[PDB]
């Protein structure tokens, strides 16, 4: 219950003159008292600062004495590390499972990199549904297989997601390498949809040749839609 007594006696020492005993205090104290969220927030909030130990490097510090923390003292770690410049941070984190290799470690990341985020995914949690959910680019295998091996081809409608707010583009996607063996997507229309809306169109029929190229993988409906969108772009 003094929760907030613990927080009174750190504003109190900041507050009083004596940021070495507030820091002393809160660094040094149990049940994370510098990553109980408002805490963590504090100290992940004062930049560097001459006269004392750097915040960066005090909490750096303070997280290596204490060690990972749970889901919640994992994910405040997350939430702000990926935004605040230290996205590697956050990436070592998920990585080195300073944070909890959970699913919205992962998730932030595909925000910002689906491949890795989709790398823990595949090695922490072994999920589906956050994994391939955000498939933008990257390391094409996961994605491939994931639209290529039902399931799942929501991992498709989740890189075409992906793909319609893409910053990569033409070039390293997905269907060919999943797709040399034609399939039918959750819709194929999607895929050309996005490659077309990002001009793209070249790898959508590029690759959907190559799953032709397999060749009782052939759909006349795949071709159906690679020509008509030939008739209206480039016979």
């Amino acid at each position: 219950g003094a929760e907030e007594l613990f927080a009174r006696k750190f504003n109190a020492l900041f507050a009083q003159g004596n940021y070495s005993e507030a820091a002393k205090v809160a660094a040094n104290a149990p049940k994370g008292i510098l990553r109980t969220p408002d805490t963590i927030r504090r100290f992940q909030s004062v930049p560097a600062q001459p006269g004392q130990t750097s915040p960066l490097l005090q909490y750096f510090g303070i997280l290596l004495d204490q060690g990972q923390l749970n889901k919640y003292e994992s994910l405040e770690l997350c939430r702000p590390v990926l935004q605040q410049g230290r996205k590697q941070l956050l990436e070592k984190w998920l990585k080195e499972d300073k944070l909890e290799c959970s699913e919205e470690l992962g998730d932030l990341v595909k925000s910002v990199d689906p491949t890795l985020a989709l790398s823990v995914y595949l090695r922490a949690n072994v999920p589906n549904k956050v994994i391939q959910c955000f498939a933008e680019t990257g390391q094409v295998q996961k994605i491939v297989l994931y639209a290529k091996k039902v399931g799942y081809t929501p991992d498709w409608i989740f890189l075409l997601r992906n793909v319609m707010r893409i910053s990569p583009d033409q070039g390293q996607q997905f269907a060919q390498m999943l797709v040399q063996d034609e399939e039918p997507l959750a819709d194929i229309t999607q895929i050309v949809d996005v490659f077309m809306e990002y001009n793209l169109i070249q790898q959508c029929t590029a690759f959907l040749l190559d799953a032709l190229k397999n060749n009782r993988p052939s759909e006349g409906p795949l071709q159906t839609r690679l020509l008509e969108m030939n008739l209206m772009h480039a016979p």
